[PDB]
């Protein structure tokens, strides 16, 4: 994974609805700090759909790779309205960036 490439992908496709830094604001979507190793739908203070709260998996590289390829397929009923990122390489780079930005 290439975090530098990932950072650019984040700005292009995710930043309009998400922040990732510690203490960052919730916007259309939840601030994502602390995401890795945590069960779905647990960002503090964000109002999730029951679907996002109930998916039940632990976010990590593997689960984010599947989710980001097609969000509504992975979480039917989600209010995250976004097509997904088809390219495996792009998802890997994006996730690399997310791991770095949301864990420090
Ligand atoms: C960009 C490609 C992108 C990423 C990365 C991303 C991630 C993401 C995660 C990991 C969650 C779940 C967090 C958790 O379970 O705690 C999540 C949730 C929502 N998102 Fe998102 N998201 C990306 C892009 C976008 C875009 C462009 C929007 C807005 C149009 C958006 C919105 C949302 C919303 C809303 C949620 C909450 C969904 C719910 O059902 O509660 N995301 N995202």
């Amino acid at each position: 994974g290439d975090a530098e490439a990932g950072k650019k992908i984040f700005v292009q496709k995710c930043a309009q609805c998400h922040t990732v830094e510690k203490g960052g604001k919730h916007k259309t979507g939840p601030n994502l700090w602390g995401l890795f190793g945590r069960k779905t739908g647990q960002a503090p203070g964000f109002s999730y759909t029951d679907a996002n709260k109930n998916k039940g998996v632990i976010w990590s590289e593997e689960t984010l790779m599947e989710y980001l390829e097609n969000p509504k397929k992975y979480i039917p009923g989600t209010k995250m309205i976004f097509a997904g990122i088809k390219k495996k390489s792009e998802r890997e780079d994006l996730i690399k960036y997310l791991k770095q930005a949301t864990s420090s």
